[PDB]
């Protein structure tokens, strides 16, 4: 059937009865009233059964051996569905497929019922999920720590061409993967004040919110290692949240509990944008405060909570603990670690600081100013008074370090301060993370260099040793084996299976680049994938596309820097050229653009309306025929990505050079047989470098050109004046060609494009369409297109998150990865 | 070990492995980290497994045979713990005791971990729970329908002698008994307006709240019947509760979902008191609207949703459906049934009314005015506009019936109206229920007569056939076999086991009233029970009592009508007499008073403070010694009741004649070997009548005397003037003898007692203490005390809820009870 494992005789039989056990005993249903949803859960529970045994021994193991622990703190974990992924990592896919088949059910139909775990916005959240999978696969004693939002990223609905947001109630029917652990609930404090008494400061008169943990299993790939993702939920104490007496109402007091519990209610839907709301700040401290208590408790036990030197010596803390900051969101972990060590454990400042710096590491994910966290002091002042005092003291000591290093450099001092003066004082969370971490890293080579040259230049001059790079990656399991079994099978037919956990081996595929059978196969799976997607489209969304055309897709969050607008300009151009010479042949294309716009991002929502507007015109022009279709992919999310990416021919990664830190979607397309048209931005550079620039469609300004242009000054009018095709498009938008009933509907987009384009869309237009002509030329030559594809696939190995994690492990955490199978799952009951 | 069933070889082995399965696979724990709470859940899940098989076949059965269905609507279901009760009804107690013993665990210790299902206030809520157990035991196709509050009755804490309320988070660790059924979620409407168009009225522009059901199994006693209790939970739709666009905030919109979900958040802690809050009204319509859709859906299928006359003829509705209104709380079921039939199904008014009256039955539970539901019209007007119109139309037609029956009786017309004029117009829910039901019943013979003679006199003259009586009862399973196995065993030793489901057989115990061994045994179990309670007291609450003294206990909600104050006066008297003649012998007593006071009931909370105040003085007076102890039983609830009642010697049922509808606690004490001192009120009359007034301690005013006194006019001063002992007590309270630091602390109680005692406490004082002297005299004669006890126990049979249900069944519902074992639980998988 494929290498989805063995469909053993004993195990298919075993699976079937357990499926039935659960349907009866767990779901309390009988075959006669069971619906597809019931069947999905019976299966889910049956599969979950297979990893609890391994989950328990893995955790017990780490307790016995006591290795260094890795704590990945992130406010986002974009997990997606977990049924299939679990089957794949446990080698259960074929057995389950067989068993469910014998029970008369279609496994694929059941898999579509699972709701996505959308606890993330986009790239940052998904990176965390791929990292968790890789850390498990590499046998690291790692823990993912986050917030269990009851409402993840909103579900996007397109009404009249506009995006409509609606709550994502992903828990509505329950989550069979998580295990509530109310017995490990911890208290988290807010507000209050600071008392300075005799031997130390005291955080007093605080409001308490309880943090209840929920554990979700994270299975490594076929190694019997099952790590843990612990998500915190907010709960109101039953005392003060009722007991602070003297009139108000008993009923009201109970109803007001949903005020402390609102902390973990919903994820902020912002991607690369900072919103300074108090609720956000509360979520940030909440996950930090609860997680740290968990970290220290585990440390206090270790082998120190037995003997060792005997005396809670936190000197070995950094040898046993490593906490990674996914962006600045969990940045309060630094001052909180200090608070606990100094205030509670009573360590002297300097010893406490040494420990803190040695265990913390920060990962930066963007360079755009509006995405940078700068919290107003009055907020920290009210909500976390002691932390503000600690931050000021950290700043004081740090600046003294700077002054001593650069005597008389008074401007440098204000520039490096963690405290920003002005309208309202703010705290630069990024500066805090650099100062309190022993390593700071970028997510792609150019992004890392930009940090050193630009944004954190002064910090780099002060401590050059801190700055590193760790190019992002993606997991070959979900992003190849899971979403594209067809391609994985033909690859395995030639080079085996060891590449799934050793992607570098894909290079061996280079020697089949001239193999006639392979070329035919690679081309066959892609055709099957396009056919399956073309079907899904009419199935679930309804209104035909042509599977023979080039599948041109750009799927990512809607941003001005991602330039969906630039993609739009090209589409209109294609249309206008066709309308000019109707009877001239052109390579047919289906351009699919999908992504979510943050609810408050007016421009982003305007762009979504433009895309649908273009499709209204283009898709109903008889002269165009089936040569050009414009489709907006609705509710783009992980599960949808697993469907489009394998069916894509052209991947669009066209951000303005220097704005996309790394990107990961690009990698997803490269490993799945799509060719890339893009700018020298983020990881695109390392990808082209790995496949060879001849097998990539690079165009536009490099970072240097962008800067040259900024010195000069960017004037869009120039481009408007010298390019008639471009002029024609702008006047089409301005006159209502794309919005008849509301002719001035797109005035904001035009106005912006002409007068305040921060991402110089016009500057890359000419080279972009020129380049698009080149891909169309190559598509006309199937054999050569496929051979170039083989060149990309065979060379994508470097982009596996196993590589990224292995580097974090060795160069930052100080631990050694291991591909050693944990001693089976085997029963056992001590 | 006892007759807790057989501890079979095969089944104890089977139990043990399943216990282990769950501990591993369900709880995801290993023996080395498992805590008593974990063990409790492993067991709970193991036990729950045994009734899912029976649950499924019972429900399938009713679908096949299609008998008349009984729907018990109540806003309260005081369930308590359910582990032991399930073992008892499934004959699993000894096997589980054995198995857990072999696993090295104490079952009793694990049973104490289960949280109480406190979805009720007191008697009304508990009646519903005993009814459910009886309906299952009598094989009725019955369904309990209510609200799944996430916060039940508050947990009571005594701080400085005062009651402190704190949220009852009973779901904190989960509920292993319920089964969420999100797939059967139904919509419920609120607000909106009424449109009158061409062919009918339309309820429009409403706010929608979703009702998600949760099913809990209700096992009959050893008959393999497992009925269902369906509890509704409020959920916000994800559309409008987000989709009603045009600024407000996306985040705020999601946070505001907890506004529609607040409907099922907390139970109103009022006992026999009406609070006209909008939230309450919403809860009332919510349970009614959701339940009815469920009822009609089931009816539409039946055997009509196949063939029958073919044409949705609701003429057979009353033949297939019976809905019982537990008080007026679910009274909106009447106009709602009309709305659906008329507005949606399009039946003519008269045919719809005929059906409605024929399927609805109302049970009244109190005669005090402040407990009567009278909803302001402006509220119904805003929240349920169409229902108000239907109520006015019902009133219109009803009053026309009255006018035609009593021509010219204009006062009668205003008196019987469902609409009350005055300050603000109100709707008398009780009048609504009488008019729209074919049967109205009281809960005790005297209470029923009072309804006919007083409160509903006019209604009785109009339709005498509607009024009936159904004396309350309690379930012998939980209230004898479960809480008092010792007594059940010795009874079974002589007369067998058939009495558990046929309590009348207890009469056979009359012939052992002179049996020397029996007298010794009955006396032995009571001594063991008192010893076990005396221990629990020091275990969980701490500060000694004497097991040889008479256990004088009064446990029920704190009310002015229950007269805990009268009990207080006696206690102080005992104290004062002892202080007068210290070296005179008196029968030692431990008087235990426990109960919860509604949060807003100032007087009730003042009484709790008085009780503790008396104990502070009495319990620390060296002269008193161990002859008199005053203890306030904290957090009285079902699980605590299962502990005190079996250990009681004297049961206090001293309400003012004519105020306690029936009472049920009294019955609980009678069946467990306690003697009763009380007034001729509620079921006390039928109890004394059943055991013989010679075996009961009756005192005080009868209903007639109370009325005589009211004609005359009640003057407490008279009693104060003629009774020195009484005068002495009042002056002790007035001068601060019981409240040194705050001498005027009890001025409200004294002021009330002397000037506004609605329940004439002083009027029954003399006869009360006189009577108390008689019980003390009899206690001095162990042999005769026990023989009188045997006379009560042997004669309590009539007070089993099986008897009550059998009567409801035959005289109201039109169904025949059956003690036929359902065809085993046996596997099966169609
Ligand atoms: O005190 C202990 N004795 C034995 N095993 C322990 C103990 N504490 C933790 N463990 C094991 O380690 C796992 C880890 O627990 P953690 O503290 O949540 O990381 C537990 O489920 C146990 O298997
Ligand atoms: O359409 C049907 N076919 C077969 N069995 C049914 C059907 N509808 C209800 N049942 C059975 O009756 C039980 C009652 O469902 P209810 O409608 O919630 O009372 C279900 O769990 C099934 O066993
Ligand atoms: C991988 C992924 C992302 C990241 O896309 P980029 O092109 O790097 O912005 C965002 N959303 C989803 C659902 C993804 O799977
Ligand atoms: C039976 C019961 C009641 C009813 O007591 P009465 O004496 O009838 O008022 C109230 N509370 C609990 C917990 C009960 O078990
Ligand atoms: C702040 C933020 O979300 N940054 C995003 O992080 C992901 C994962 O590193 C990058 O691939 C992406 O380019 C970048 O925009
Ligand atoms: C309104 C109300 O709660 N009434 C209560 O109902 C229970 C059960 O019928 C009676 O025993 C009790 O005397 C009465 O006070």
């Amino acid at each position: 059937i494929s290498v989805r494992g063995l469909a053993g005789v004993e195990n298919v039989t075993e699976l079937k009865k357990n499926f039935n056990r659960h349907l009866h005993f767990t779901l309390v249903k009988d075959r006669n009233v069971a619906t597809p949803r019931d069947y999905y859960f019976a299966l889910a529970h049956t599969v979950r059964d297979h990893l609890v045994g391994r989950w328990i021994r893995t955790q017990q193991h780490y307790y016995e051996k006591d290795p260094k622990r890795i704590y990945y703190l992130s406010l986002e974990f974009y997990m997606g569905r977990t049924l299939q992924n679990t089957m794949v990592n446990l080698a259960l896919e074929n057995a389950c497929d067989e068993a469910t088949y014998q029970l008369g059910l279609d496994m694929e139909e059941l898999e579509e019922i699972e709701e996505d775990a959308g606890l993330g916005n986009g790239g940052l959240g998904r990176l965390a999920a791929c990292f968790l999978d890789s850390m498990a696969t590499l046998g690291l004693a790692a823990y993912g720590y986050g917030i269990r939002y009851e409402f993840g990223i909103f579900n996007q609905k397109i009404c009249g061409g506009w995006q409509m947001e609606e709550a994502d109630d992903w828990l509505r029917y329950g989550n069979p993967w998580e295990k509530a652990r109310p017995e490990f609930t911890l208290p988290v404090h807010f507000y209050g004040r600071v008392e300075h008494t005799s031997q130390g400061a005291k955080w007093v008169d605080t409001q308490v919110v309880l943090a209840m943990p929920y554990d979700t299993p994270v299975p490594g790939y076929r190694n019997n290692v099952v790590n843990t993702m612990r998500l915190w939920s907010a709960k109101a104490p039953n005392d003060f949240n009722l007991k602070d007496f003297n009139v108000g109402g008993y009923i009201q007091a109970v109803l007001d509990r949903n005020l402390a519990e609102n902390i973990s209610r919903v994820l902020y839907p912002n991607d690369n944008f900072f919103e300074g709301k108090e609720l956000r700040l509360k979520q940030e401290y909440f996950v930090v405060a609860a997680t740290l208590q968990d970290i220290i408790r585990r440390f206090k036990s270790s082998k120190f909570g037995c003997r060792d030197p005997v005396r809670t010596n936190f000197d070995a803390f950094p040898d046993k603990v490593a906490i990674q900051l996914n962006d600045t969101h969990p940045s309060l972990a630094i001052p909180e670690l200090m608070r606990v060590l100094v205030d509670l454990e009573r360590l002297d400042w300097d010893k406490a600081w040494e420990v803190t710096v040695k265990t913390c590491a920060y990962t930066n994910h963007t360079v755009i100013p509006e995405a940078l966290e700068r919290w107003p002091v009055h907020l920290l002042e009210t909500l976390l008074p002691r932390h503000l005092q600690i931050i000021y003291e950290i700043n004081q000591r740090f600046l003294n370090r700077v002054a001593a290093a650069f005597p008389g450099d008074v401007d440098r001092l204000r520039r490096m301060s963690l405290v920003e003066e002005g309208a309202v004082k703010r705290i630069n969370m990024a500066h805090l993370c650099i100062a309190g971490s022993h390593a700071v890293n970028g997510v792609a080579r150019i992004h890392s260099e930009i940090l050193k040259k630009t944004i954190f230049k002064d910090f780099y001059e002060l401590e050059p040793h801190k700055f590193q790079n760790k190019t992002n990656g993606i997991t070959p399991r979900r992003w190849l084996v899971l979403c594209n079994p067809g391609l994985a099978e033909i690859i395995a037919e030639r080079i085996g299976e060891e590449y799934i956990s050793d992607l570098d081996q894909l290079r061996k595929l280079l020697s089949y680049v001239d193999d006639e059978a392979f070329i035919r196969d690679v081309a066959k799976v892609k055709q099957e994938n396009k056919l399956k997607f073309a079907a899904y489209l009419e199935r679930e969304y309804k209104v035909h596309i042509n599977p023979n055309s080039l599948f041109d897709v750009q799927v990512k969050r809607i941003h001005e820097y991602k330039r969906q607008l630039l993609n739009c300009l090209h589409v209109i151009t294609l249309y206008n050229r066709i309308k000019k010479e109707p009877n001239k042949f052109v390579v047919p294309r289906t351009v699919m653009i999908g992504g979510k716009a943050a609810p408050g991002y007016h421009m982003a929502k305007m762009i979504i309306k433009l895309i649908t507007a273009i499709g209204d015109v283009v898709n109903h022009d008889p002269v165009v025929g089936d040569r050009l279709r414009v489709i907006f992919l609705e509710n783009y999310r992980v599960s949808l990505a697993e469907k489009v990416i394998p069916a894509a021919d052209l991947s669009e990664q066209i951000s303005t050079a220097g704005t996309e830190a790394s990107g990961t979607g690009n990698m997803k397309f490269m490993l799945n047989g799509a060719l890339t048209i893009g700018t020298m931005d983020g990881a695109n550079v390392e990808m082209a470098e790995e496949a060879g620039e001849e097998n990539f469609f690079i165009f536009g300004m490099r970072v240097e050109d962008v800067d040259r242009l900024d010195q000069r000054g960017y004037n869009a009018q120039e481009y408007y004046d010298r390019i008639p095709e471009l002029r024609q498009i702008i006047e089409q938008l301005s006159s209502g060609f794309f919005s008849p009933k509301q002719p001035d509907l797109f005035k904001d987009i035009v106005n912006m494009l002409m007068h305040h384009d921060r991402f110089k869309v016009f500057a890359d237009y000419e080279e972009y369409v020129k380049c698009q002509e080149r891909v169309s030329a190559l598509y006309k030559n199937p054999r050569e297109w496929t051979r170039m594809v083989i060149r990309n696939i065979a060379t994508s190995g470097k982009f596996s998150s196993d590589r990224t994690i292995a580097q974090y492990a060795r160069e930052i955490w100080g631990v050694e990865p291991s591909r050693q199978r944990l001693p089976a799952p085997d029963e056992k009951i001590p």
